[PDB]
């Protein structure tokens, strides 16, 4: 028993995260085979952010310039090359500690572990959610461009996510391994303010279901509703609109507890319209949504 | 910016967790240097857990009796031993992977990372803090036992916790690496009822510094209070009496912001007594505990 923000074990990413340094700019990269991934911004002064030509400032860098350190050993440049927003830089060897690894593009909604490092070297793990607006609200500061997102699945890391920026709204925005941005955001120092931050409905459910596993039944009420009603409801709340596939997904844990997708979406309804009343779900006093059905499943199972 | 319930990264650990059979029961072991530590309650069967006699039922164990795993390759036994409520197991290899180590017993209000494992293999990595009344709120199912809780600073890990046991009431009860319970609990399965769980006043005041540090500044009064005024409205409310040793540990943090402690004890002493009204700080809508001082300046400054 019991329920918390949970991140993936960290070690297979650890082995993984290197310093990257270009001029006097230093950042993270991932290492994976003979290749880092870094963030093209890399090649940047403070003063080029605000309108960067990066072909141009890539043509007046080589190999040599491209300092990779691996904790304390330095790493040959063979090759660089641009992918969208983000660097290769081709080493003269394979990391040794390369995982099992795919490179994933996620969808809004789903979760992920974050690895936050500063100079090639670890400082913390959080789990995130790929917020529907395209931004992650993540813990981030100077240095940490180039810490990467993922998910685990037994021996098999998916990396799904790259930090690349702060917006001056103080949520994060990046992209995923091939180097193209989640949302509309560009590694630009200019205006770009986030969309609606909506709530994942399918989520809050999920997280309602692991709330009943775990004791916490005080917001089960003798109600019911359709998807069509609740999502009246949803759309007042600026909550995601429910659909048959999310109704889907959740067959697991309506199965588990004995509880129908429609009766959780009633208490769920009389949450939003009346609150919490002064009390708590599994210790916060608001409706979590960064944990998927799939999380919950995993968590309340013990999948290792 | 952005402010996270941040997890240690768990590589150093994860080399450590072993798996260990004795008879029918499986639980993990945490592997250091030639030891494996465990739950002496690896040798009970769940009739045994009433009212174990430890020291009877060891007599009829010998080293061929507790199966260690690590990975896919089996440890040869050759010394086994109780230090209080863990089994020390001799082994005949050192794990290469050890990493530099400490064994402390921690206080209550202070944090560290849990890696929950099942079958020697870990499933996640989570923040807790050991509560005043000696429990954690974590999340375990049954073979979790011999998870291990750690901090770490640059490259020691500090083992603090090792997981045992689970209240009636979902919290969570086990030892520090000598083997010596937090608290008052038993490895037995009896009435073991919790103490108040009152809320960490240091740890709360910390986490406003970190909202302050981040942008959440709606709770900022025109008011100051003395430690006694404080500590009247802080009885009222279930919190730890706050003392100069706490105000001397948040200077700092009120060196940073330019607030003094008896200013932000103001704050969170009208956040007692009138609520958030509807509102967020740090995307929590209550009062966090599990952020020590220490961690703030942490995660504030990058601390790998
Ligand atoms: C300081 C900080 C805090 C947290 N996370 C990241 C950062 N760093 C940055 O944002 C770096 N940086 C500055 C301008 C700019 C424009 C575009 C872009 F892709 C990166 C850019
Ligand atoms: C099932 C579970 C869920 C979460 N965390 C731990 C567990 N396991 C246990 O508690 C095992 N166990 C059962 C009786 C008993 C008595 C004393 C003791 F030290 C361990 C005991």
């Amino acid at each position: 028993s019991g329920f918390r923000k949970m991140a993936f074990p960290s070690g297979k990413v650890e082995g993984c995260m290197v310093q990257v340094t270009c001029g006097t700019t230093t950042l993270n990269g991932l290492w994976l085979d003979d290749v880092v991934y870094c963030p093209r911004h890399v090649i940047c002064t403070s003063e080029d952010m605000l309108n960067p030509n990066y072909e141009d400032l890539l043509i007046r860098k080589s190999n040599h310039n491209f300092l990779v350190q691996a904790g304390n050993v330095q790493l040959r440049v063979i090759g660089h090359s641009m992918q969208n927003c983000v660097l290769k830089l081709k080493v003269d060897t394979a990391n040794p500690k390369t995982p099992k690894y795919k490179f994933v593009r996620i969808q809004p909604g789903q979760t992920f572990s974050v690895l936050a490092c500063y100079n090639g070297s670890p400082s913390g793990v959080y789990q995130c959610a790929m917020r529907p607006n395209f931004t992650i609200k993540g813990s981030f500061l100077n240095g940490s461009c180039g810490s990467v997102g993922f998910n685990i699945d037994y021996d098999c890391v998916s990396f799904c996510y790259m930090h690349h920026m702060e917006l001056p709204t103080g949520v994060h925005a990046g992209t995923d391994l091939e180097g193209n941005f989640y949302g509309p955001f560009v590694d630009r120092q200019t205006a770009q303010a986030a969309g609606t931050d909506t709530t994942i409905t399918v989520n809050v459910l999920a997280w309602l279901y692991a709330a009943v596993i775990n004791g916490d039944r005080w917001f089960l009420n003798r109600f019911t509703t359709t998807l069509n009603d609740f999502n009246l409801v949803a759309m007042k709340y600026n909550y995601e609109p429910l659909t048959q596939d999310h109704v889907d997904i959740l067959g697991p844990l309506s199965a588990q507890t004995g509880i129908a997708v429609l009766d959780m979406c009633a208490s769920l309804k009389e949450l939003l319209q009346n609150g919490m009343n002064g009390r708590t779900i599994l210790g916060s006093a608001l409706l979590e949504d960064e944990f998927t059905p799939f999380d919950v499943v995993r968590q309340c199972s013990g999948v290792t």
